[PDB]
């Protein structure tokens, strides 16, 4: 006995949520130890090929920082960290509730009142961020999962999710103007992304698009905005102060950050104890009939100089409780 070894055999892959890229994602179920018969979420990262560029190592790296030292019920859990020669394993929680806006296919167009749910949510989880130094920067909605609670929580602190390839891969309509013409990020980017998510939320789609990669690029850049009449004033008032041009005139670009955002009008209902608490009962409560249960194409089951390597010394980790 001891402290539990974990590695990739404690883990049967069961199928795939997603794969890029550097790697992919496997719902898994543990299958030794105390916790056997444990549904979690398994990323790996083929790690001989980070390596090969700063910035991926960047990342890949302070994802495993920040999963550590940041614990917040809108965030994703790490519950194990190991490595394998040639690949990294992120042992996370898996998140059964799916992605949050596979909902507006469904719904059509979300309601203020549930839209005012969820962005209190994911500003509660930035405001923590913010707190500790660290900026999302393209945080798109794809990157809102839900648990199976149906709570909001935030996703990809990593690299790519992406095969093709780092802004510009993959989708670009939720970035601050500041980061599309790369002069400086700062802690206003996530509120620009905010207000694009929510406008994303309650019209279906994202506020400027282009048939192309270049209209697009300066339909944001233009920032010429466009608000529906169906939109309370609130409302039309909140996207307003979060999509600005100039970062500094962005609401929460102070240094009142999330506490200002969340001060606005349109979150007027919200009690912030009882979200935070998660008592506050989500719009969106999915049934599940197992642990093991999947709501989100994908499906068919692989992997669970040289001495150059000390870039993931300490990788290792289990979390605390
Ligand atoms: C791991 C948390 C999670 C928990 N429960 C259910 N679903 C989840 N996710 C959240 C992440 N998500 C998008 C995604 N990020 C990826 C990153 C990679 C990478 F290897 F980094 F290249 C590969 C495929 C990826 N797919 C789909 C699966
Ligand atoms: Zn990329």
């Amino acid at each position: 006995r001891g402290p539990e070894k974990i590695r990739p055999e404690c883990f049967e892959l069961l199928r795939v949520l997603g794969k890029g890229g550097y790697g992919k994602v496997f719902q898994v179920r543990k299958v030794t130890g105390a916790n056997t018969g444990k549904i979690f979420a398994m990323k790996v990262l083929k790690k001989a090929m980070i390596v090969r560029n700063a910035k991926d190592t960047a990342h890949t790296k302070a994802e495993r920082n920040i999963l550590e030292e940041v614990k917040h019920p809108f965030i994703v859990d790490l519950i194990y960290a190991f490595q394998t020669g040639g690949k990294l394993y992120l042992i996370l929680e898996y998140l059964s509730g799916g992605e949050l806006f596979m909902q507006l296919e469904r719904e059509g167009i979300f309601m203020e009142d549930t839209a005012c749910f969820y962005l209190a949510e994911i500003s509660m989880a930035l405001g923590h961020l913010h707190q500790k130094g660290i900026i999302y920067r393209d945080l798109k909605p794809e990157n809102i999962m839900l648990n199976h609670q149906g709570h909001v929580k935030l996703t990809d602190f990593g690299l790519c999710k992406e095969s093709i390839h780092h802004t510009f891969c993959g989708t670009i309509e939720y970035m601050a103007p500041e980061i599309l013409m790369r002069s400086g990020h700062n802690r206003a980017v996530d509120w620009w992304s905010l207000g694009a998510l929510m406008y994303d939320m309650l019209t279906g789609a994202p506020p400027f698009t282009g048939e192309n990669r270049k209209k697009t690029i300066d339909k944001i850049l233009k920032c010429k905005l466009n608000l529906p009449p169906y939109l309370t004033q609130e409302a039309r008032d909140l996207l307003k102060k979060l999509l600005k041009r100039n970062a500094a005139s962005r609401l929460g670009a102070g240094p009142g950050d999330a506490g200002e955002v969340q001060a606005h009008p349109f979150f007027r209902h919200i009690n912030w104890e009882e979200l935070l608490a998660r008592k506050v009962e989500p719009p969106f409560k999915p049934l599940l009939q197992s642990e093991e249960d999947v709501s989100q194409d994908s499906k068919f089951t692989r992997q669970t100089s040289e001495s150059a390597n000390q870039v993931f010394l300490g990788f290792a980790y289990v979390a605390p409780s």
